[PDB]
Order: structure tokens, then C-alpha cells, then sequence
């Protein structure tokens, strides 16, 4: 249940989706009408205390994980089915130094198809809907990121190299000092694309997008 | 295959229209309204005729949902067209066009046909089309990205097309630059030379 922290946690595991959509009803004074279509398991976690505003939005990104999604018919508010893992949590993660929108880009190669990756600008929040071993996983990344001073990013669509054997040529060097000048400068693999995201300051950043370039040549 | 050329139509005629097209037969909610213009030069097949029908859908707020063999349509001046991409993969130039369409507008992606569907004002649209044509290129779009902290990118963008267009802005030639108003960043696409080229102005732009 939503425990007052008006702000509210949460802490829901293995919970009929029906009793978190009732849980919302009580908490927000909405009233929905649930499709008989309308089932599954749910876990929402959110340790960050949020408004009721957030919490409304946090209620659609659970629905939209799921499939589900808000109508109005005959005077009602509905929830019904919208045209992957059996366990999935939908946890918001709190970002302390950085806007959470320039983080999203950065992140979102780790999100899978199945999942679900939102902003909660108001409360400088990412909602990711994810199996729990991930999410762990996403948000020490998130952590690492967040110390950095800079998000700017390049991106590199490799036409002829395999992007983690390139990604890993690229760590193992600046892993042994023997990347000149991008010393700083970070990789992040993103497959899906065959691409790399590199990051970091100004002149590092330039530096490992020309020894990235390296790696992809015919 | 279809095209399309609705003018100021009422929504129902355009569900009309689909369903004479697909054959769908839908149940549409008494709420139901609105004003609708859809175009596409292009010829859509029968699947891809319905992906331009969720499109416009939620363009206006409704949604589609399953009643059996039936839909039944419910509520959750812009005009639809449909853009021919002829070189680049549409899936590709979504990202990079979607800082352009504003959150009352909407973007979808029709892979078959390499087609992107936006909505948004007549004006808005051949703008964004030229961006488009600009953009389409056999080979990948590589590109930058610059979070500002002291311009405002759509200044930005005006001083580093300027500068391109005039002759001010030597060996950036050929380089293009897409403003993201709502995160204030800047998007830095061409070739090595003059994309890394227009990457170093536009950072001297950002720096007081
Ligand atoms: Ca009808």
C-alpha cells in the first residue's frame, strides 16, 4: 500500500494488478471501471517520496508496462487492454545532481522492448519497468552517470566491426592507459543499433570517437 | 494500394472511409469529434492504410479497442500527412525528427513503406519535410549531441545555419544542426569533417 511520507512510498510486490488499480482509487479519489480483460501480477517500488500528481503518473506508466490504457465511456473512466517476462517491477529511481531527461538517452540501450522507461521531471525521477535483477543493475548505472559533470554524447554507427568487440577494445585501452587523450571519456554499447554512445568532456570525447573510428575500418 | 487527400472531413466520415478501405467494421462512442485532414501521395497498402488510421486516432485522443470482430472507437487545425523517405531508413530519422514535432502533434514511423506519419499544423509540416529531405542519405547518420548551458538552441541554431549559408562558418560546409527546444540541446549530423567542424562552433557558441 501507499504509506505517507502529502507524499507518499510504496512498496508492492507480487500484487494483483486489480488491487493496485483499487489502491489508486483510494489514494487519488479517481474512480476507474476495469475491464473483465484486465489482469496480471504487478510489483511497484518507489523509495522516493511522491505527490499525488506523481503518483497518477506513475499509475499510467504501471498500465502502459502492461498493456493496458485509460478511456472514457459512458460517464466512466476505463481501463482496458491496449492493441515478455512473467515478473516485472516498475520502480522510480531518483536522480540527485542531474536532470533526469539527460540521463534517458544514456540509459535507454539497457532498457529491454518489454520495458518501460519514463521522466518524472517534477520530481527529477526515472519510471522503469524492468524483471528486479535489471532494475538493480540500470541503477547503478544511473549512479555512475549521475557523478559525471557532462552528458554530451556522440554516436558511432559501426558498418563493418561487432559493437561489443569494439566496445571492448575501447575499455580495455583506457583500462591500461593506453588510450591518448580520452582518458575520461566513457563508451556505452548499444546493440540494438550496431552503435556506440560515447561521452565525456570536450576533447576526451573527440579523442575516443577518432579511436573509435579505428575500429570500424574497411 | 490507397492514397489519401481529406480535407476539413469530420472524423466519422474518415472512420467511414477506413472501413470501406479495410473492411474493419467499428462501433464509434457519441463523443466522438472533430475536424480532420489526412493526406498521403503515397500508395499505402491495405495493413499500412490501418497504421495511418491509429495515427490519426490518436492524433485527436482516441483510442481503438477490441470488441471481438468489431472495434469500438473512444476518447482516451492539425493536418496528417504521410512523408516518403527514399534513402534513409525511417526508423533511423524518427529520433532525430522528433525534437521537431511538438507534444500536441504526433510522429509514427511505417517501416513497409519507409514512411513517416506526423501531425501538426500545414506549416509546421513542410518545414519538417525539408528537414527530411535534407536528412536522407544512403549510409548512417552519425551525429552529436550538445546539452546547453548557456544559449538557447534555437538562437543557436539560427547563428550556425547563418554562419553556414553566408560563408562565415569555413570547413563546416555540409553539416546540419536540429534544435531540441524542450531539453535545449543541440543534435550535430554530416560528414566527419564538417560535422566535428560545426561540433567546435557550436560549443564556442555555448561558452561565455
Ligand atoms: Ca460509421
Amino acid at each position: 500500500a501507499f504509506v505517507p511520507a502529502a507524499h507518499w512510498t510504496i512498496n508492492l510486490k507480487d500484487a494483483d494488478i486489480r488491487e493496485f488499480i483499487d489502491q489508486i482509487s483510494e489514494i487519488t479519489g479517481e474512480t476507474f471501471v476495469v475491464d473483465p480483460r484486465v489482469k496480471g501480477q504487478v510489483s511497484v517500488v518507489s523509495k522516493a517520496q511522491l505527490s499525488l500528481s506523481e503518483v497518477y503518473q506513475l499509475f499510467l506508466s504501471v498500465m502502459s508496462t502492461h498493456g493496458f490504457t485509460v478511456v472514457a465511456q459512458g460517464d466512466q473512466a476505463r481501463i482496458v487492454p491496449n492493441a515478455a517476462p512473467d515478473r516485472l517491477e516498475t520502480r522510480v529511481i531518483q536522480v540527485q545532481q542531474s536532470p533526469v531527461s539527460e540521463l534517458i538517452p544514456l540509459i535507454r540501450p539497457l532498457v529491454p522492448q518489454y520495458g518501460h522507461l519514463a521522466a518524472v521531471p517534477s520530481a527529477n525521477a526515472l519510471i522503469i519497468s524492468d524483471r528486479s535483477a535489471n532494475i538493480a543493475r540500470i541503477e547503478d548505472v544511473i549512479r555512475q552517470l549521475d557523478q559525471k559533470g557532462s552528458h554530451d554524447y556522440c554516436v558511432i554507427n559501426l558498418r563493418y566491426g561487432w559493437v561489443m568487440d569494439a566496445a571492448e577494445v575501447l575499455n580495455n585501452a583506457m583500462s591500461r592507459g593506453q588510450a591518448k587523450g580520452a582518458a575520461g571519456a566513457q563508451v556505452i554499447a548499444d546493440a540494438r543499433t550496431n552503435r556506440l554512445i560515447i561521452l565525456g568532456p570536450p576533447q576526451a570525447r573527440a579523442k575516443l570517437v577518432q579511436l573509435a573510428q579505428s575500429l570500424d575500418t574497411p
